[PDB]
DNA sequence: TTTTTT
């Protein structure tokens, strides 16, 4: 039996190893007590996952939430991304018994803002419990899986993979995933073993989960996009144990400057990839490295892609969201970071009268700072002013070059700074004023 | 050079 439901409300932790039932069993059994149960994930793959398989294996279609499909049946259970959660509301989106939070050890700012959310507004939400589930709670190590059995890849076989090699053997039938750190590597792979005659589909933020056979032979070469809550019955897994970071540098030329770098995986991303197989029946999971590095605290750029979202997507004001913050770093058992909330919140409390046509051209592109992004080139705009460089970040202002002089005024550094640049702005020293005190 | 949100 799972975490009972207390009278008044509550947060409960369950740990319990990868495809253990923590989306399914769980909130099945709450359901069977007559519970709404609201389950979140951060992949859209996992949440599109439990629709088909919850009505054959638990009786019950449940609700489903997504940014890009949405199924709503009327059931006790409904699951959702935290992104979805959040565009939807938070908890104003409707009034449930118990949350689950899935995968409350991810640090990725969607996450974050979403678990912050609720930890914040589900008591008077009427919630009575708010789970925080994972299989690989802050602080812990890969240890040896029941069901899934490791072996290292050698200098052996013919294709080629981040050093070692990938027999055509371990993969010519059956079902298997393969994990890439990059999208184009995918593709590159996909290709590859297409041309050997094998049968593979890439897969990726943005491809839609039927491009995923449900049945028979089949290799799928994917990101992080499936390395959570998704259960594709994978007779093995290879993984290249690399993974793309990102970090904030106060660098003070003249603010800030975000960086993200490839870097050796950690452990709660090889645990929850191995974790890919080996559910429900045993497993195989092949390696490049064995090492992994620690878990359970993450970046400061993470906050910061926190107030940049919530102003970019979710319509909330640099205080909000830092309610929202404070509730999650209250709340012991989740990954940890340096207390920087009012540092962040006033810099975004300062970038104001944002260009509308800018940000719905990055929110289109797809930027990770699409607020940042589009302020910078509100002010260049506003300033008759090129922006720091001209690549694809910088399109929404390829049009206008003819009107576009003199130095840059530039605010942060998102990414490589080509053009000539002036730190005499007022937004700039404003960012100077917050970061010295 | 990853994922998630109009
Ligand atoms: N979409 C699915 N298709 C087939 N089997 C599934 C599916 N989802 C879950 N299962 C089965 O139920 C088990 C528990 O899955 P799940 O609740 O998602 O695990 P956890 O949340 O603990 O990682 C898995 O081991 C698997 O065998
Ligand atoms: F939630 Al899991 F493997 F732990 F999908
Ligand atoms: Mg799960």
């Amino acid at each position: 039996s799972p975490p009972a439901v207390p009278q008044t409300f509550q947060v409960a932790h369950l740990h319990a190893p990868t495809g253990s039932g923590k989306s399914t069993k769980v909130p099945a059994a709450y359901a069977a007590q007559g519970y709404k149960v609201l389950v979140l994930n951060p992949s859209v793959a996992a949440t599109l996952g439990f629709g088909a398989y919850m009505s054959k294996a638990h009786g019950i279609d449940p609700n489903i939430r997504t940014g890009v499909r949405t199924i709503t049946t009327g059931a006790p259970i409904t699951y959702s991304t935290y992104g979805k959660f959040l565009a939807d509301g938070g908890c104003s989106g409707g009034a449930y018994d118990i949350i689950i939070c899935d995968e409350c050890h991810s640090t990725d700012s969607t996450t974050i803002l979403g678990i912050g959310t609720v930890l914040d507004q589900a008591e008077t939400a009427g919630a009575r419990l708010v789970v925080l589930a994972t299989a690989t709670p802050p602080g812990s190590v890969t240890v040896p899986h029941p069901n899934i059995e490791e072996v290292a890849l050698s200098s052996t076989g013919e294709i080629p993979f981040y050093g070692k090699a990938i027999p055509i053997e371990t993969i010519k039938g059956g079902r298997h995933l393969i994990f890439c750190h990059s999208k184009k590597k995918c593709d590159e792979l996909a290709a590859k073993l297409s041309g050997l005659g094998l049968n593979a589909v890439a897969y990726y933020r943005g491809l839609d989960v039927s491009v995923i056979p449900t049945s028979g032979d089949v290799i799928v070469v994917a990101t992080d996009a499936l390395m959570t809550g998704f259960t594709g019955d994978f007779d093995s897994v290879i993984d290249c144990n690399t993974c793309v970071t990102q970090t904030v540098d106060f660098s003070l030329d003249p603010t800030f400057t975000i960086e993200t770098t490839t870097v050796p995986q950690d452990a709660v991303s090889r645990s929850q990839r191995r974790g890919r197989t080996g559910r429900g029946r045993m497993g195989i999971y092949r390696f490049v490295t064995p090492g992994e590095r620690p878990s359970g605290m993450f970046d400061s750029s993470v906050l910061c892609e926190c107030y940049d979202a919530g102003c970019a997507w979710y319509e909330l004001t640099p205080a909000e969201t830092s309610v929202r913050l404070r509730a999650y770093l209250n709340t012991p058992g989740l990954p940890v970071c340096q207390d920087h909330l009012e540092f962040w919140e006033s810099v975004f409390t300062g970038l104001t009268h944002i260009d509308a046509h800018f940000l719905s051209q990055t929110k289109q592109a797809g930027d990770n700072f699409p607020y940042l992004v589009a302020y910078q080139a509100t002010v260049c705009a506003r300033a008759q002013a090129p922006p720091p460089s001209w690549d694809q970040m910088w399109k929404c202002l390829i049009r206008l070059k003819p009107t576009l002089h003199g130095p840059t005024p530039l605010l942060y550094r998102l990414g490589a700074v080509q053009n000539e640049v002036t730190t005499t702005h007022p937004i700039t020293k404003y960012i100077m004023a917050c970061m010295s005190a």
